[PDB]
């Protein structure tokens, strides 16, 4: 089997991408944030605290003839951005663009933090990192990709995020028309439960490529590109007026600037992030100071190849016996 679904940016800045997911019988369609940096499929629901729901579409398990309460199971997750959610668990039929998983764990939120409540366009998350990170207790549950894997024509999923435009998540196949040149595959460590790999280096605009090992995670659930301070300083030093602002919480730059591109290495291959992809607009409404799309990972503990980097590439998340990541220009 295969699945194919369109992913759409939630706003004019590509702050996040939402993909429609069918849950239950009859189908209840929710727009989920596909996240390769986490492993829980959770949704806003009929059980979520009323004051914590502000415009999201909710899953109502009582209206699904295939929903079964997973007895005694609870979940609770805290994300790197400080956001959190928790609740109970149902098993139900979940479909993504024609691909169906019966008995998928659907984690129903009873509580969500303010960051989730304020994003009316995100109805929940669909985790695509390794099932070892799944928070369901006392019986850990599998991701949608893990459950579909055996059935897929090829044990892979692909992320093709658009810049200011819709993109696609495919399951079980590689669309050879979606990229240019070849896909370069690179080793993955699953020790931390992430799609963790090692970039071979970087270039800033037309600058000379620096060969240097950058360990990081391919994370569709993180908006920006988080890299070592030395790398991020070398990037923003090419932008007149750019500076790291402690009050804003990162590098800001004059909105009148034309940003240089950023290249990252994948083996001998090179992915080029055009400069406009690094502009995240005014720091506050009406300001002429803009927020940078490349930020320091110093306070995180890990480098993150978020949407800023991934959207410049066709990315293969290869779930073969030994998982690998593939990158192609597009
Ligand atoms: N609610 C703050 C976080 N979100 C994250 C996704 O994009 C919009 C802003």
């Amino acid at each position: 089997s295969t699945g194919s679904a369109t992913t759409t940016p939630i706003d004019s800045l590509d702050d996040a991408y939402i993909t429609p997911v069918q849950i239950g019988t009859p189908a209840q369609t929710l727009n989920l944030d596909f996240d390769t940096g986490s492993s829980d499929l959770w949704v806003f629901s009929s059980e979520t605290t009323a004051s914590e729901v502000d415009g999201q579409t909710i899953y109502t398990p009582s209206k699904s003839t295939t929903a079964k309460l997973l007895s005694g199971a609870t979940w609770s997750i805290s994300y790197g951005d400080g956001s959190s959610s928790s609740g109970d668990v149902y098993t139900d039929t979940v479909s993504v663009g024609g691909l169906t998983v019966t008995g998928q764990a659907v984690e129903s939120a009873k509580k969500v933090s303010s960051s989730f409540t304020e994003d009316s366009t995100i109805d929940g998350l669909l985790g695509l990192a390794f099932s070892t990170l799944n928070t369901v207790s006392p019986t850990q549950q599998k991701t949608f990709f893990d459950n579909a894997k055996a059935s897929l024509d090829s044990p892979v999923f692909t992320a093709d995020l658009g810049y200011h435009a819709p993109g696609t998540y495919n399951f079980g196949f590689i669309d050879t028309t979606a990229y240019t040149g070849s896909i370069t595959y690179t080793a993955v460590s699953t020790k931390q439960g992430f799609w963790e790999w090692t970039s071979t280096g970087y270039a800033v605009g037309s600058g000379t490529f620096k060969s240097t090992s950058i360990d990081g995670i391919a994370d569709t659930g993180t908006t920006l590109l988080y890299l070592p301070a030395t790398v991020v300083s070398a990037y923003w030093a090419q932008v007149s007026g750019a500076k790291s602002s402690s009050s804003v919480g990162g590098y800001v730059f004059p909105c009148s600037a034309t940003l240089p591109s950023f290249t990252f290495g994948v083996g001998s291959a090179r992915i080029v992030i055009p400069g406009d992809y690094i502009d995240f607009g005014p720091i506050s409404t009406g300001s002429s100071s803009c927020f940078g799309g490349i930020q320091s990972s110093a306070g995180i503990g890990i480098n993150i190849f978020g949407d800023v980097a991934l959207k410049a590439a066709f990315v293969v998340f290869n779930g073969a016996t030994t998982p690998t990541l593939g990158f192609a220009s597009k």
